[PDB]
């Protein structure tokens, strides 16, 4: 018998540990690092050359059944064909909305199998990391495997490295960005699990006012591309997800003129961390390295 109380407070109870797990791609990726296999995934999974998306982590993308290959896409008939026993995903709000389960078919999807939500709303990264760990352990993963304990040890060291970098270089201003054709979005730290944790470790972020973020209920500010120099920044961390324009591909002239861009002080941000200690370690090391070696340029 298997039971798990999720971050909505809902307890799923099944007569045996589910063999037919379907998960958001990034959740499947986290589970994979603890030795838990999933049967189906939905989300950014492969890129247009067939390579694994960043959100697929170390998943064997050929082996799994891909039900949707972008956010908000999940073929209901194909899902049903997997004899799904549980659906696992993240949640980004108070309501417990199941992330990436299509709004139009979410009721049909719910009929086929119970769901488990792990919240990545308004808390530091360490919380959903612990809750993903608990979920994996409830599914029979060996949490005392060398690979798992090594990953947790490395994460802790990386967190210490970032704390030291932020304390050693207090002048370095970090801007969290995401590019689209219409708009350049600047995230504040509040509400995001990665940025809340990085802030708690002492990183100096550019913070749009609450007033500037109110159109998204506090998540981010939308800027016209001509106003992307509004906030002076030394390091820019850019959204890496498939829905967004990657920094190497941005052609807008204002972007190209930013001091941090000219100095080569742009790195990746993963606004949807894969919730394993393994996949969150480079988030910490990458940011620490950017801060360690950044010049003040903004
Ligand atoms: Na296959
Ligand atoms: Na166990
Ligand atoms: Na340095």
């Amino acid at each position: 018998p298997w039971s798990f109380k999720d971050d909505r407070g809902t307890t799923v109870k099944l007569d045996k540990v589910p063999a037919n797990i379907v998960a958001f791609t990034g959740v499947a990726a986290a589970l994979f690092d603890y030795g838990v296999e999933v049967k189906g995934v939905f989300g950014p999974t492969t890129t247009k050359d067939g390579k694994p998306d960043v959100q697929a982590g170390d998943l064997d993308v050929d082996k799994v059944t891909v039900l949707g290959n972008e956010w908000g896409k999940l073929n209901v008939e194909k899902y049903a064909s997997l004899a799904p026993e549980v659906l696992i995903t993240t949640t980004f709000d108070t309501a417990g909305t199941l992330w990436s389960v299509p709004e139009e078919s979410k009721d049909k999807v719910a009929k086929l199998a119970p769901s488990v939500a792990i919240s990545v709303f308004d808390r530091q990264l360490t919380q959903p990391l612990q809750r993903m760990w608990e979920l994996a352990e409830s599914l029979g993963a060996d949490m005392k495997a060398k690979k798992v304990t090594d990953a947790k040890a490395a994460f802790d060291k990386a967190a210490a490295r970032l704390r030291a970098a932020a304390k050693a270089k207090p002048e370095i201003r970090v801007l969290a960005g995401s590019a689209s054709p219409d708009l350049f979005y600047v995230s504040g730290t509040n509400l995001s699990v990665d940025l809340e944790y990085f802030k708690a470790l002492g990183v100096n972020f550019v913070e749009p006012s609450e007033d500037a973020k109110k159109a998204t209920g506090g998540w981010f500010e939308s800027l016209s591309w001509e106003n992307v120099d509004k906030y002076p920044a030394d390091v820019i961390i850019m959204d890496d997800r498939a829905s967004t324009i990657q920094p190497a591909d941005i052609t807008e002239g204002t972007w190209k003129q930013l001091p941090a861009v000219k100095a080569g002080q742009v790195i990746a941000r993963s606004p949807e961390p894969i919730l394993s200690y393994d996949k969150c370690t480079p988030l910490l090391d990458n940011l620490a390295e950017a801060i360690e070696n950044a010049k003040k340029v903004g």
